[PDB]
C-alpha cells in the first residue's frame, strides 16, 4: 500500500529473456502454423470467430517496440497463440498437435527461466 511495498524482484533482464523464450519458438519445427497470421482473407471463418488474433511475428515486433509492460502481458499474448489455435482445429490434426506441443514447450521453458 501506500509508502509499503514488498522487496524489488530484479526484472532488468527480463525483456532478454522473453526475446531468448521467443527465439527458441520460432525455431522449433512446430512452429510453422505461428509464425505469422493467419490470413483473414483466405481462411474461412477465422475473421469472425477469433476475436484477437497473434501469432510469433506480431509477438516480436511488439516485444521490440517496448509494447509489453511486464513479462506477464508477454506470457498472455504467446498463450493466446495456443488458444487461438485450440479454439479453431480440432486435436487430432497436424495444427491441433503443433499447438499443444508448442505450448508445453514454452510452458516448460517460462518455468524454468522465472519461476
Amino acid at each position: 500500500s501506500m509508502s509499503v511495498k514488498k522487496p524489488k524482484r530484479d526484472d532488468s533482464k527480463d525483456l532478454a529473456l522473453c526475446s531468448m523464450i521467443l527465439t527458441e519458438m520460432e525455431t522449433h519445427e512446430d512452429a510453422w502454423p505461428f509464425l505469422l497470421p493467419v490470413n483473414l482473407k483466405l481462411v474461412p471463418g477465422y475473421k469472425k470467430v477469433i476475436k484477437k488474433p497473434m501469432d510469433f511475428s506480431t509477438i516480436r515486433e511488439k516485444l521490440s517496440s517496448g509494447q509489453y509492460p511486464n513479462l506477464e502481458t508477454f506470457a498472455l499474448d504467446v498463450r493466446l497463440v495456443f488458444d487461438n489455435c485450440e479454439t479453431f482445429n480440432e486435436d487430432d490434426s497436424d495444427i491441433g498437435r503443433a499447438g499443444h506441443n508448442m505450448r508445453k514447450y514454452f510452458e516448460k521453458k517460462w518455468t524454468d527461466t522465472f519461476k
